């Protein structure tokens, strides 16, 4: 198992914290695919630079910089409705991303506590969990983007504070560890004082991941040892 890098030492981990969207899920792959769809109608190309432009933005604002950069005739609000309105459509189909099925069986198998933690709201995140239930049901809890004690989302600590905060007994925000594939959740689990591996999109800019702990090409050269857990079988 090989890593892309290191920027510090890893120190030991008691309970662990994942992000859902784009970690745990290939949602960012769906938005790629409605996107495009929109974007064909007028020979323009939702490119990789034109996604990194609107990584960490709302709705609203990222459909207004695709419409400026790609030059489309449309409104950020009819961009926004008919997008959305596509990806409720497509998100249940959703699917789990490479080494996530057998790292949470491991840490299950090992009573290592772990939980989630999202920026998605209610009805995306019952969409694009709903094949995935039973997967879903191992985690001790779950925090969503409008959980009441969330005052303010990613890049701000707030979602894994919480997250951390609901584990009954609670840890020490240096015991933990959180699992990103953005930047803006990086820069978050570091805020929260927590230690963060990263397994970015391989199209990302290598400069915007030299914070994270540790970064990966994949969930699947994960290895606990590194973080004081029990190694695979
Ligand atoms: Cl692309
Ligand atoms: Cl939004
Ligand atoms: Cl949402
Ligand atoms: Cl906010
Ligand atoms: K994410």
């Amino acid at each position: 198992l090989y890593f892309q890098s290191m920027a510090a030492p890893p120190q030991p981990v008691t309970h662990l914290i994942f992000d859902m969207d784009g970690l745990l899920l290939d949602t960012e792959r769906l938005y790629s695919v409605v996107f495009q769809e929109i974007c064909n109608r007028y020979d323009k190309k939702y490119s990789w630079d034109v996604k990194s432009l609107v990584m960490g933005k709302k709705a609203l604002e990222a459909a207004q910089i695709i419409i400026d950069v790609l030059q489309l005739p449309m409104s950020k609000e009819e961009l926004v409705e008919e997008s959305q309105t596509k990806l409720k459509e497509v998100f249940p189909t959703a699917a789990l991303m490479p080494g996530a099925e057998k790292l949470i069986i491991h840490l299950r198998k090992h009573g290592i506590p772990f939980a989630l933690a999202t920026s998605s709201r209610s009805a995306s995140f019952d969409m694009k969990t709903s094949r995935h239930k039973e997967f879903f049901s191992l985690f001790s809890h779950i925090v969503l983007g409008d959980d009441p004690e969330v005052q303010h989302g990613k890049p701000d600590p707030d979602i894994f504070l919480a997250c951390a905060k609901r584990f009954s007994p609670p840890p020490a925000m240096e015991k933990c560890l959180v699992f990103e594939d953005a930047p803006n959740g990086v820069e978050a689990a570091l805020a929260a004082g927590m230690q963060v591996v990263m397994v970015p999109d391989g199209n990302l800019s290598r400069d915007l991941t030299t914070k994270a702990t540790l970064v990966l090409n994949s969930l699947q050269d994960f290895q606990p040892e590194l973080f004081g857990l029990p190694s695979y079988e």
